[PDB]
This record gives C-alpha cells, sequence and structure tokens, in this order.
C-alpha cells in the first residue's frame, strides 16, 4: 500500500511491514563542558545501543552556536557504533545542515518548516527524509481538525517549493504542541484524517501532559497511558511511532500490527 | 446509548461512562484441603481488595461435588468484605446456583449455555447478567466472523428461550478458545462486528497463547501485548475487559476511554 521504500542514505526502511520505532535518545548535558565530552556521549551512545537492543528502528537526537557543539558529536558516535539510521530533532536550519554532515539520515522538525524555511532547502539539498510536525504559535481554532490539515498543507507547500521531494516527506499532527488536553485528545480521535494528505505519519506522543491530564499521573507513570495513544495511532494508521519506553512500545506496536493484519 | 444499566443485586454498571474492568482472581487452591481453608480464601481476599484498590469493577471467580466446595466459600469472604459485584466463572448449571446463593452477581459461561443449557433457566431465574462465550468443540469454520455470530446467536436464542430478558445478556468474542492463532488475530480485527447483535460485549484476551505466537513470549511477559488487544477491543466498542494486570490495564482503559470520548 506504500509503493515504495525511505531511502535513507546507508538504510532503508519499509513502511508496509511493521510499525517503525523511533527511539528518543537520552541527551543529559554535562555542567562542565559546551559539548563532546565523555560522559555526556558515552551515555547517549549506551542508551542507543540499549534502544536497537530493544526493538527501535531509528534513534531521535536533539543558542545555535552551542546546539551544534553538543549535538554533532553524539551524532558521530552513535553513526559509527550503532547501525541505525539517525534523525535530528531540530528546526534551524544551520543546526539540521551540521547534523546530517555529522551523520544524520532524517530531520524531525517540531516547526514544519515554518520557523525556518531555509531548513527545507537543507532537506532537499540532501535528500533526506523530513517529518513535518502541525505546529502554531496560538491556539485559536476555528476547527481543529480542518485548520491542522491546512496547517500541515502550508508545511507541505513549503517544502515541495524548496525542492523536497514527495517520497521525502512524512507528517506530524504534533500532538502535545499548541492544544488544550482537550484539543489532543480530538486530533488522537481523529487521527485517520491526516491520511487523506497521502504521506507517511509519524505519531509522538510520549509522556506528554494530556495523558498525564487524563490519568492524573506525574510523567514517569505515563507508559500505560502512551501505549494506549501508541495502539490507536497504529490502528488509525501511522507508519512510525515516537517513544522513550522503546521495549514496551515495540511489544505493543508489534502485536498491534498482528492484529490490524500489516 | 445504551438506554439501560446492569442490574447486578446491590450494585449497578453504567455501560456508557467507562470500559469496565473485570478482574481475574488468583484461585491458587491448598493441597491439603477440599476447600475452604484459610490460606486459601485469605489469599484470595487479599487480591480481591488489590485488585479493586487498581481499579476493578468487578471480580471473577473460578468434579462438580469439589467445584461447589471450593468456589462458594470465597464468594461469601469477598461479597463480605470487598464492595464489587461478583461473576462466578463456571458452565455448570449447579455451581452457577450455589454461587449465586453463595452472593455472585453475574454469570460467566464459556460454553454459552451449550455445555449446560440449564444454566440458562438458573440464570432467568436468579434474573442476572450472564455472559455469553462463543465456543465450540472442533476449528472447522467456512466463514470465521460469520460462523461465530451465528454460534452465538444460537446462545442468545437458548438464554431467550429459558426466560433470559435481553438486559441481562452480554456476549463474548471467546478469543483464544477453538481458534487457531491466525483466526484469534482475525476476530480481534473484525470485533465490531460483533456489535450488530445489538449486545454489550466483554473482551477476554489477558495473556493467551495468541499474543505469546505474535511476540514469542511467556506468559508472565505477556502485558504489552494483553494491552495492545485491550486498545484495539475499546477502540472495536467493547464494553468490558477481563483482565489479571488490573493496574496497568485499568490506565489503559481510561486513556482509550477519553481518546475514544466515552
Amino acid at each position: 500500500k506504500w509503493d515504495y521504500d525511505l531511502r535513507c542514505g546507508e538504510y532503508t526502511l519499509n513502511l508496509n511491514e511493521k510499525t517503525l520505532i523511533m527511539g528518543i535518545l537520552n541527551v543529559t548535558p554535562d555542567s562542565f563542558s559546551d559539548g563532546g565530552s565523555y560522559n555526556e556521549v558515552d551515555a547517549a551512545v549506551r542508551h542507543a545501543k540499549e534502544m536497537r537492543d530493544e526493538g527501535a528502528h531509528i534513534i531521535d537526537i536533539g543558542s545555535v552556536e552551542e546546539e551544534i557543539k553538543r549535538v554533532v558529536p553524539m551524532i558521530q558516535a552513535v553513526s559509527k557504533e550503532v547501525k541505525l539510521p539517525i534523525s535530528i530533532d531540530t528546526y534551524k536550519a544551520e543546526v539540521a545542515k551540521q547534523a546530517i554532515e555529522a551523520g544524520a539520515h532524517i530531520i524531525n522538525d517540531i516547526w514544519g518548516a515554518k520557523a525556518e524555511p531555509k531548513i527545507a532547502e537543507v532537506a532537499a539539498h540532501y535528500d533526506v527524509p523530513i517529518i513535518l510536525m502541525h505546529n502554531r504559535d496560538n491556539m485559536n481554532y476555528r476547527n481543529l481538525m480542518a485548520d491542522m490539515i491546512a496547517d500541515l498543507y502550508d508545511s507541505i507547500k513549503i517544502a515541495k517549493d524548496a525542492g523536497v521531494r514527495d517520497e521525502n516527506i512524512i507528517l506530524n499532527p504534533g500532538i502535545g504542541f499548541a492544544k488544550t488536553p482537550e484539543q489532543n485528545l480530538e486530533a488522537m480521535r481523529n487521527l485517520e484524517q491526516l491520511n487523506v494528505l497521502g504521506y507517511p505519519v509519524l505519531l509522538g506522543t510520549s509522556r506528554k501532559s494530556f495523558i498525564g491530564h487524563v490519568l492524573d499521573l506525574p510523567v514517569e507513570e505515563r507508559l500505560e497511558g502512551t501505549g494506549a495513544t501508541v495502539c490507536l495511532g497504529i490502528e488509525k494508521g501511522c507508519e512510525f511511532v515516537r517513544v522513550h519506553d522503546v521495549k514496551e512500545m515495540s511489544r505493543m506496536a508489534k502485536m498491534m500490527d498482528a492484529m490490524i493484519g500489516k
């Protein structure tokens, strides 16, 4: 039902066999450096390794000058030591450029090319997939779903104008951003609508406020709630989920896949 | 959307506010008695209490002569010490009679009145809700879903003929019974069809072989897989889930409910 694969330079991701798991890398920085140090980069490599062991298919790694000094070294190490595609979690054009240069395969923009349109040009240039997330600096919606789909389309426009191929575009409803708890639930309820745009969807709900708002539970107690959102997401056609708890979420996805027939 | 409530003598269960959780009681018997002993009944009371604390709305308690001697004492204790409705998990008419006499509120038949039709008469008599599960002594299906719906309807017929009111009937697809792993998945995939019959559905997939078959994981490692089935089940309209891991499953249900708008 996807007539193509995701091309990620060295690695290739099939969109039909299974829900693809993107693991969120623990990024705890050192307080005694401006980036690159041994505890920093080593703790990140061991985390990537752990996530790779537990079922992850992608490792997600997230002022401007410092951001490069911190993130670049982590990409060099992980790409060497863990054979998995890497996404850079930035919205900044300059940051994205460095990260791909450093070895990152996918861009993960939380502003869907709206914060720094030049990022699209970076993406088209290096010919890497880009995840466009719904976002906005206000919460005033006429019709939440209709508006989201409009807003995302404004991102696709920017991406395509810059020269990004349809096949390198992935969408993200941006659950947990610019949405009240009730709005987040509504988007969850209506996720399948994003499918009409005809692009792979990545869901990213891992331990967010709205899960806490529902269950009344702090961040470290949101594995079950996250799981529910992952399940409903997969049912509604998501090609990727972005999660912290890779072992557990990887098992729920696999079971979902078997049931829905993916 | 349900224009009525479940009447359970002392307790009343609303079918619209939330997915109702039925907790599976640990029933470990004593090897030095034929039923009733202190370690037996006390370990069961503490388990019911634990499940009541973790979010359960119902406690499920499961030759003929001995079955009564073992199960009756557990119902007397739990109904006294835990203020929750109780279901007796039997298919035997004589057993069901005793259990309701002992204080059980709901019947949970794994043969949908087909093993002992008299059980329907017991249910109509005491005017208690009855859960009719799909089951059969063979695995030869022409059309799995079509056949299940036929078979269940043969149960409803028996129940109604015996005098059971429509409002005291609950259905159960019987996942994990008389079905190959692939058939179990198929039923999971097509669960919403059971809705056309117009009765509340209870799902009972807690840690079964097919979850293990998919994930390749032993019984004690099936919480995530169980969770996936609970999520998909709730999405497909289930009013109840029957589970071991009450704390976790209760949280996933609650989150599902918020998302689907229940």
